[PDB]
């Protein structure tokens, strides 16, 4: 989770505004939710470390 998060960070960092990044990270989050919990919400909060807020979605 941490790793994928890191790579994701690399991605969004690299990402210009809203190209392929939204879909990617979104699906990333979806599949992430696939593994299923509390600490699940913790790493979810790691996605939140990548953020952006409930704004972002």
């Amino acid at each position: 989770m941490v790793a994928e998060l890191e790579e994701i960070i690399q991605y969004k960092k690299l990402p210009q505004g809203s190209e392929r990044r939204a879909m990617i990270r979104k699906t990333w989050n979806k599949r992430l939710l696939g593994c299923q919990n509390v600490d699940v919400w913790q790493r979810v909060l790691k996605v939140r470390s990548l953020v952006i807020k409930p704004k972002q979605d």
